[PDB]
């Protein structure tokens, strides 16, 4: 245990330490654009959070988690599933063979999204976005399939990671606190042992230390509550899938954490607030109403506040004054700086002034996240769905592109297409069309493995078709031919009515 | 970037995925260039728009069709190498659409034969039901 | 660098303080070197026993410099690889790559003969970028001045201050207008020529 000699607790709490200027650049980051989202640990129920003087930051930050919502996990099919062609064909034979086999392949994928839709992942999914461009580090764990099973979310300030230099991960520790009862019986024995007698509802710190196992590549896994291991929770997990999957965007190598979205924009949104903060207090100054009477003057202001509706009363418009706010010209000079970053900030989040020029740079935001998010939670899932037998046993040849199907469709109604406006040289004999269509499929991409017909399918189709001729003129003249029969002399219709159990004559 | 970047990543790829058995075993004159398929799809479109309006004319006896195929094919670029039928494979396309018109026209005698024989007068109608399993009168 | 395909193999990329590459003045690779820190415990046994044997016990968390050298071998083309983690060879990396399927391939743009690296695209918009920082920072830093209110009231004049501030929404205190006077940031016309 050379990673877990000292325990899981001493281990959270030594690398606590460098994870303080996370937390510190994350509680920045969230007091300008949604002060909510990342409390400073020392928040209870009883503190309110200020609404920050400009609005950009929260509008910009909700926008962008949607849109990398909408664009990370779609509505339908963000992964498939894909077999070695050339080992497939060897293995198999040809034509409906590799067809049979993708059909397979989509149903497991079918099963992912409803596993994923049923449990609310789409929930959790969001939310770690959020996090993950405020704070930019967010934890989830995907725990085992059973009934109704929603991963949980750990934030920046709940769990800890180190890092290598070299990008690896060494070893994770989160902190859960359980309530006495809510915790399993043997754990609830447990403690009683440890601390003496707790009450119903106490907290209790739970640590579970994912670390790099020695010698075979893998993880190991533990859980300890009060200062010892659970009698069980021992779990190997390779590196491949793992429950514990620690993401972030923005990675910075070397380093154990990634940076947020908002902190490389923080400034802009610091000199933003400033601006917008003396625009609104110079408005309250202009609220307030000072009426300044010249005291070398005639006008007694008692008549005009003892006055009605409309009164004749002694006086002069020059002694009334009324002080006014100056500083028209600076109102305008601030306004164009603070539209200027404003327009800047609103380019810098997916939010519009410009169609073509925003999805471009969204393309960069989530190029990471999809190698950091998508890919190791389907890794996840696959594995744990095979466990529970809610998947087929797959052959391990199957590898996992997330996209954001693919050209599947396009390759075909692109050919499809071409093939059609070949259709209208059909009946030259000149030229070649089945070495046309070849030529075009090629053009295309498609693999035409089994696209073209084989002169046993050339049978079938014929043979397929000479049946349906057949009975389609033969129940024609079955059917007229025994009607014929029936009818032909007086003597027979009664007899055709005494088959079908009729009398002649009403 | 094409040469700096696209070429040496595919060479690296072409060898390390024929050791691990992921592609055949190319033959050593393959060359790829990277390109940003290609005009091979432009290729083949534009000549069949050229030949559809080529199909206007067809019926003429002054003017030789196939000829004018071939002219065709070499102005947009074609490689016209199997694209033409030879007289050998002009006798499979014969072959199979006059098997499908003797299938067809068969099948259709066939089964009104059969019908019209078996409903021919009352006591043959009674010998077919009997070699399906029917019994006469219900 | 592309590794070896098993399994999921993701290809590592190297930052420009990372790794060392020496080119001629032809253009051709003559060496490149890379360097990677990998803690004791993920290194492989029969590096992390021969750590053991030559810099004594290492933590479990150690950072251990791995040279990674890739140069090109004498007489016949090619390109001969090993990896030195101490200051010695470990067991066995020698590898063989032809000029034209090597796994390490150092790629530039704007490439400048005679130059072992290549030069950024920014740099030919680096003097553009500073100057328009500059001025950037100057409008802002107008604006900031401009965001503080100042009254400049008239010591010789009547009217008292500690009127104005102690009234409430609607007043009638004593005082007037040419007393009161506040100060607002000049330079109207520099700011559209800066803009």
């Amino acid at each position: 245990e050379g990673f877990a000699e000292e325990g899981a607790k001493a281990v959270y709490d030594r690398l606590k330490n460098d994870r303080q200027p996370y937390e510190t650049r994350a509680e920045s980051c969230a007091q300008y654009t949604i002060p909510s989202l990342f409390p400073k640990d020392s928040d209870n129920a009883s503190t309110d959070y200020t609404t920050p003087w400009q609005s950009v930051g929260a509008r910009g930050l909700n926008n962008l988690a949607s849109k990398l919502m909408l664009a990370l996990f779609p509505m339908q099919s963000w992964m498939k599933l894909t077999i070695s062609e050339y080992e497939a064909k060897n293995l198999l034979g040809d034509a409906e063979g590799l067809a049979k086999v993708d059909e397979g392949l989509s149903m497991v994928e079918r099963i992912i999204m409803n596993y994923i839709e049923s449990n609310s992942y789409r929930v959790t999914l969001f939310e770690c976005l959020k996090q993950l461009c405020v704070a930019g580090n967010a934890l989830l764990y995907l725990p085992e399939p059973e009934g109704y099973t929603p991963m949980k979310l750990y934030r920046l300030n709940s769990y800890v990671v180190q890092r290598d230099a070299f990008g690896n991960v060494l070893q994770i520790v989160t902190l859960d606190k359980i309530a006495f009862n809510a915790l399993p019986e043997d754990v609830r024995s447990q403690v009683e042992a440890a601390q003496g007698e707790q009450k119903e509802d106490a907290e209790i710190d739970v640590y579970t230390h994912v670390y790099l196992n020695e010698a075979g590549d893998g993880y190991s896994k533990y859980e300890e509550v009060a200062e010892e291991v659970v009698p069980g929770s021992e779990a190997e997990y390779p590196l491949e899938e793992c429950p514990y999957i620690p993401v972030r965007m923005v990675r910075i190598d070397g380093e154990s954490y990634g940076r947020s979205y908002v902190e490389e924009y923080l400034g802009d949104l610091k000199s933003l607030e400033n601006l917008q903060e003396s625009i609104v207090k110079m408005a309250m100054i202009t609220a307030k109403v000072i009426g300044l009477v010249d005291p070398a003057g005639i006008t007694q202001v008692r008549r005009l506040t003892a006055a009605q509706s409309g009164a004749f009363v002694p006086g002069r418009k020059q002694d009334i004054e009324f002080l006014q706010l100056e500083k028209s010209g600076d109102f305008t000079v601030a306004k164009n700086v603070s539209d200027t970053i404003e327009a800047r900030l609103s380019y810098a989040f997916m939010l519009n002034s410009v169609a073509s020029e925003l999805e471009d740079t969204l393309g960069g935001v989530y190029s990471i996240l999809s190698q950091e998010l998508q890919l190791p939670l389907v890794r996840v899932l696959l594995k744990q769905l095979q466990a529970t037998q809610q998947i087929p046993e797959l052959p391990k040849e199957a590898v996992e592109p997330t996209i954001s199907r693919g050209q599947d469709l396009d390759k075909l109604e692109r050919c499809i297409a071409a093939w059609s406006a070949l259709k209208a040289l059909e009946g030259d004999d000149d030229l070649n069309l089945a070495n046309l269509k070849l030529r075009i499929a090629n053009a295309i991409g498609l693999d035409t493995a089994g696209m073209l017909l084989t002169q046993e399918q050339k049978n079938a189709l014929m043979a397929q078709q000479g049946a349906q001729i057949a009975t389609q003129q033969g129940a024609a003249a079955l059917g007229q031919g025994m009607a014929a029969q029936a009818t032909a002399s007086p003597e027979a219709m009664a007899a055709a009515a005494d088959s079908v159990g009729m009398q002649p004559g009403m």
